[PDB]
């Protein structure tokens, strides 16, 4: 858990693993001396090993100046629920890819519509104002949905529709091929920031079903995986995928139910975000606070 | 703050009430033969409330050498508003924590900016030299404004947003271990003079719906809030907590609005501090008067 340090080269941290420091709590008690002479590392890399492996673990304050420079550096897409774009540090981010991964109607798909959409804000309310691709795998898209969430927005329906590129994807290969073809249509139409495939495991296991393939599955299945993860990253776009349910890069969020309106979130792999679980709403105008 | 009035029978409080007479400034200022007729109570009994209602915000005449010596002897921190100044008798005060509350957009999240810019000035410019320390709880932080008002108030725009020590609260466990941590930081830094928690209640709302374990949301929220009037008492520093809706708590001042740009600032309840109410407004500036 420890391969996400600030400013750390891949040699160290092979010798920080190797003289038996694997999770970041067990570095932060550490001391500078005893991990120096415990991995080679010069004292100066030991110490700023240790101080980074607190400043994740414990709660730092940061100033409003580097709060500004981080703001206008990098850019996210707010979920629509001010609870949940906390959890995420702002909310979905270009370059990466998130997953949501949860049981049915665990917040999935509805949270899925409502990036669609609110990519197409401008800055000033989370969006990016630009496009978002929707691959529908098991045939999940509901229109019905985007005008409830638009409505809600007070947009134009027939235009926020027209800002979603649509597709289904009905078996892997086309799955795999849409994706390959990604990288020509975000050429042609730059204002494309958003790619969402819902339910990406779901043919893979469909058509490799059983241990006899799990194998193989969760390998053609993560050369997709990275396939996409490229893509976000060269284009800098953001990139969401769904799983459900009841070790490729990226942000995991799981998703959980509570009484039928409200939805648990709850940060799984990610590096720069914070662990801890945070309650949001489906409601009519969609993904929202409690 | 009328049900309180010098022996009067509560029949007749509510007469008054009745007839729209709630706030006792506007009794102290109002005719016995225009009152009179308003509520029917009788000439007699209605200047001897008009008159009570007077002594109450008793006004006191000090010489310009006694205020001049209180204004120092005193440093509280102006809030851009001379009028939201005199409702607050000068500022906010130090060893004191204040509440502002209302409906989304009262001004209790801009006046916090608002604030965490002047605590920086000195003394003769409505500050205290000091450091403020922002905790957002649902993403109401926004450094294009304490840029707005760095400019305003011609304050070096890098030098104020690095003033600021900034940290958002995904949720409540996190809120209350920052709250603790707060006081080590104080101690690390002594040039803090200023915290602000942005909607305390926002998580405890959120996280305990209903009313089920309000056994312990209350006892966590208080031991939260007198954590925080510790602070301010112990560490002379001001405290200042929002409260959007629509025992604790040193100063509790409502928000309101009114047409799009005036809000109205009422004092709920505070000892010292003269009951009554006054409007300010919001401008590209900061916080200032209409």
């Amino acid at each position: 858990t420890i391969n996400d340090l600030p400013g750390i080269s891949q040699t160290v941290i092979n010798k920080l693993i190797e003289a038996g420091y694997s999770s970041l709590e067990t570095l932060a008690v550490a001391s500078p001396q005893d991990l120096s002479v415990a991995a080679g590392i010069p004292l100066s890399t030991a110490q700023k090993i240790i101080k980074e492996a607190r400043d994740a673990l414990d709660i730092r304050f940061k100033t409003a100046l580097e709060v500004k420079k981080e703001r206008m550096n990098v850019k996210k897409i707010s979920t629509g629920s001010q609870a949940l774009d906390g959890l995420l540090a702002g909310g979905i981010e270009t370059r990466t890819m998130t997953e949501f991964f949860g049981e049915f109607g665990s917040g999935k798909t509805q949270l899925c519509h409502q990036l669609s959409v609110n990519v197409q804000l401008p800055p000033e309310k989370g969006g990016l104002s630009g496009k978002a691709v929707y691959i529908d795998t098991e045939g999940t898209f509901r229109w019905e949905r985007i005008e409830n969430m638009a409505k809600a927005l007070g947009l134009d329906i027939d235009n926020v529709m027209n800002n979603i590129y649509y597709i289904r994807a009905i078996n892997t290969d086309h799955q795999i091929a849409i994706v390959d073809d990604l990288q020509e249509l975000v050429s042609k139409d730059p204002s494309i920031k958003l790619i969402v495939v819902d339910s990406v495991t779901s043919h893979f296991r469909a058509e490799y079903p059983g241990r006899e393939n799990l194998a193989v599955r969760q390998q053609k299945l993560n050369k997709h995986l990275h396939q996409l993860t490229r893509l976000a990253e060269v284009y800098d776009i953001a990139v969401i995928i769904t799983n459900q349910v009841m070790h490729v890069p990226g942000i995991r969020i799981q998703l959980k139910k509570s009484r039928g309106n409200r939805r648990i979130a709850r940060v799984v792999d990610a590096p720069h975000l914070p662990e801890g679980e945070v309650v949001f709403a489906l409601t009519e105008e969609g993904i929202r606070d409690a």
